[PDB]
């Protein structure tokens, strides 16, 4: 019932996207929390919950945020827990500058990224479902069973 | 001894840069292989690879691989783990075709990448350490470890010479 | 009646993109396939399909993807045949991550790939075309005909 | 001896990348002639040439060029053969300006593209291979094997120093 | 009455972008011509055209085309006179295609190029006039007199 | 003698080109200090930097960084003062990271930013300086002085050797 | 009561996007005047309006422009005071020309650069206030509060 | 003997591109002023240089700057004379600032822009040349023959060494 994946994202309008993140986690009934947390309009708000995630259990960290996206590399600052990012799509670069700013750190502080828009929110889940596989038996099944059923629905011709 | 990581890449070009990887897992006391593994030229061996991971005992994979970089994004496809990519620099693009071919998988196969070049695959590494550290505690007091003293290291001035 | 190309893409998605490609072949009058196989949702339909492609008469194959494409330069990694790689437009970066993905194959594993979006997927039906007007005479001199009718329909000034 | 592929590039500074096309198909054992075509200062050249490659009995084009790189498409415009282009590095650019300037023509006009610089002349020499292949079983053979080789000389693990 | 500048496009799609460059050679009373011609689709179309130019007492041509634009670099290939290049927006990738295509042409062949867009075709019929102007009192006094206009009303404050 | 313009960088490898925001302070005769802040290894550090940065005096602060440059953007996040970016040039990508991961704060915390390398750091100076100026008669003098010297020692045409 | 900002753009196009400059400084209460200058149009008013920026009264000026954006870095030439440059979102380049065009001056003329577009615009007034904030006591708190409200608005989870 | 083209640049870093306008403009004998005008540096001189251009009996400006190349537009501003502009290559972003900050150029000001580079200097001149060719039979034959030159001047084939 305690939520073991964290989403986190820098505002409102990220929603659209991290959407599919949380989606996807309800699916494989993976416990978790969507929440707002800004980088740059609430930074000790964002620190508190990056340094106090492992202790309150969480294992697994995804944080989407556009433009200059600071939230998954400064989250990543505080925590030992895997921090996944998301670019979300921006208006003028589409998501590049998005990209640059998560992808790009530096050797020492990770962050796994994904895919810019929606399928990176929802790669972000399933990989982190992925990750939470390794130690749970239940969920790699259902895991197993959801990139199965993902195979085997693919149409063979066009319509 | 058993690996519990495999860092796999496309060429021997490619170890320079995850060399790095190899190097930190060795340092928090991570078992792993590492093997070059070519999605366009050895692609039977790569299915046989990424499908046979898991009850191998491996438990994140670390594909690397440039320019038209399908390693990190094809291992994803035949395996249920966890598959971090690192973008190999290329010559002309500067590894921008090589970081592009591995972030953008479609929503369905994830690949978590990392950025391009040696802080990619040591960050890689250092993923996989944080993945792994989940459910190993000894490994997870190393890793501890191993961030305290990086943000301890810091200088807090620079040798203005 | 059998088949000598075989268009295949990743995504029912990208079939507003490869249309054109199958509308052409369909106005030469060049038997072809059109199925929907996924490199990263069905890499082992993919592995069957370019590994068998030759024995089953194919000659070109045209293969269409985005993002983060894949499609053709496997499907090359497996056959011997001449692999044609369209990039459909992507959301996000409009098909740059789709030709960077295509084109930059590295030496030994060739794919020849066209324009982002439509015009390449009409391209590579064409480039196909080209390839087996080299032995046969009946389908080059229809080439010819194309070809000669694209030229002199094109008008001398703007309505 | 008759050549069945032409060679044809923009300058003389192009064959450093084009040379490799060259080695490819005389490895391959493929006739053919290898030339230079400037598709800004001898535009009349281009267009003799390609207007009669087919009757001269070529059945593939290879064009490489860089920067504002029209050759591999004016080729196209006035042959009904296939053409493959091959952007050649630029300077500033990178080859970015080859590579847009040669794979983005517009429906109608084909031009097969592959990679910037020496491994796109490399994999222009073995895309025109795979499609004479097609029609020669010798040549197809020869394929097979080299293909297969290439697969099989892979190496497993990368040499860790 | 005899046209002194030449706008050449490559398709009836690029007429969305060039009727600028028409209707500012129109506005200052420029004799010139509009016509269709593709490097890549009618190649002799564009040979002759460049070649006999001069010949037909062209004195400047504007050349616009989209994606790998080649219009304007092959009718520099072909005439001395001076070939000025409008890059026209592509779909997928802004004219940045059209942009590199025509500006990075090789020292011996120029082609100066102008804006992607309407706002480089506008200029082009400009810096034909401004060319003209050199050797036509009338024509210059026109040129003086319309940026005279656009710089006097240029309004102070925005509504 | 107490600061009143604060450069942190992300580490040792920015002092390069961060040395040059340090020469022109000195030069203009403003107090300043000079620190390494990495906003990745040193989240705490720079969160206090930030914070008290306005009680303990400064007035202006110049931070520089590369890569996911985020260094900028998260003191700006702590403080009240004006932020001057310094897009450190990175390896890979000559520096586009770290200028987007910059410029493009959302609105409502700014970041003032400046040109990739050299030219950007000596620039958040002089910016820095014509800040200062605004209520420092003295110095806007010295600024009016340097700018007037600087426009008046540009050659007139080049020595064509 | 007298101006201590001025905004300057270069077009009625611009204000779209500079109006959230206006209107950040109307809702701090700091005096600015809003007026169009084009560095292109109008190079005359623009030299005259940066070289007695200063003697009027003026402390930091915002310009806005798009494409080849010459307004910031020309304004910054002509005065000692402070220019914060607010780059436009093109049609075809999405303002990447824009931003390159203002944040690359070279070392000896600086122009403090915000991000693409509206956010942008509304960052350069911000950008503005604190610098005014420095040595006006009242606005320094009015600066807090707003900062302080922006930080504390910050919902905790999507709606 | 009196001037009919002038060069202007940003700054002596400038000259090793410039160079190729100069001396193109030489072999053509095209009499020509070559002076240094800094758009950011010498606001007053770039309006004054090109406000008095077309009096001063100049026909065509060339201008060639780099990064926030603002030169060549700003020239196009005060003068009604034609302004082609040289985007002269940078260090981070290989020219592309310069080129964009000078082709853009909106509705109503133009700039005829050239190549990134010596390419584009050189081609200035030429395009110069064929302006003033327009008008000027003498300068005609000698760009036509040297037109004519370069296109028989290229090899047929490659040093295949």
């Amino acid at each position: 019932s305690a939520p073991v994946v964290g989403i986190i994202m820098g505002s409102q309008s990220d929603w659209e996207t991290m959407r599919h993140a949380d989606a996807l986690l309800t699916e494989l009934e993976i416990p978790h929390e969507t929440l707002i947390v800004s980088a740059n309009r609430t930074p000790d708000r964002l620190a508190d919950y990056a340094r106090t995630a492992a202790e309150r259990g969480l294992n697994v960290i995804i944080a989407g945020a556009g433009g200059a996206a600071h939230l998954p590399g400064m989250c990543a600052a505080w925590t030992r827990l895997p921090v996944l990012g998301v670019p979300v799509e921006s208006r003028a670069l589409k998501g590049m500058d998005s990209l640059l700013s998560i992808v790009q750190m530096p050797g020492g502080v990770p962050v796994g990224t994904l895919a810019i828009g929606a399928s990176g929110a929802k790669n972000a889940a399933l990989l982190a479902a992925s990750i939470l596989a390794l130690y749970n038996p239940a969920l790699a099944a259902r895991l197993e069973t959801w990139r199965a059923l993902q195979t085997a629905s693919v149409p063979n011709s066009p319509i």
